[PDB]
């Protein structure tokens, strides 16, 4: 259920908020729910875990305990959405290709080049997927 | 039309192919047309432009001219799909937030932290977008 998924994050925040024109404008919400929704959320999660919360723990170290619990719940949330967050995921099939390619060595070059028309056919397949 | 979009890439390849168990398995096609379709295509384009074609121009430098034309048509194709390739795109709204945040300096930290519940509300909004 989306409430009880976000509730721990909400309880950690009710602790952080006592130590504290929107910055997080409505435009940010509109991109969260469009074409780029996943790229937007994923970079917003990384900007808070990477840039905002560390900066905040250093301006006032009395916040460390709660900010570190809020960052831990947001990494957990981030981990669950990777079931919701396509853009944080990589293709196992592409990983297979690259490991086969690298184990084949000089022969790999030959093969991946020789098959470029098969790759042109798979691309037309993706763009046709999306024509739908 | 998807044929005439891919035709230059096809004509450059009919030049390259005269200097030359699939490596580009059907599993790769299945990921091109699923959840991860865009991450898969995007990394496959980068693996050919970055790893395969340079390796191929060095094993046999007589191929340079045609391989360099095939790489140029695939970068152009890649440029057109960014209208088709969501995962290569970044959120202008997230860029705005970060530039506002950095121009605000110490006040930016305060503000982005104080607004974390607004961010928790936008996230529930994305996961509800996707519940649909």
């Amino acid at each position: 259920n989306l409430p009880n998924m976000l509730r721990d994050l909400r309880d950690a925040f009710s602790r952080v908020k006592t130590f504290f024109n929107l910055l997080l404008k409505e435009s940010l919400l509109e991109d969260f729910k469009g074409y780029l929704g996943c790229q937007a959320l994923s970079e917003m999660i990384q900007f808070y875990l990477e840039e905002v919360m560390p900066q905040a723990e250093n301006q006032d170290p009395d916040i460390k305990a709660h900010v570190n619990s809020l960052g831990e719940n947001l990494k957990t949330l981030r981990l669950r959405l990777r079931r919701f967050l396509p853009c944080e995921n990589k293709s196992k099939a592409v990983e297979q290709v690259k490991n086969a390619f690298n184990k084949l060595q000089e022969k790999g070059i030959y093969k991946a080049m020789s098959e470029f028309d098969i790759f042109i056919n798979y691309i037309e397949a993706y763009m046709t997927m999306k024509i739908r």
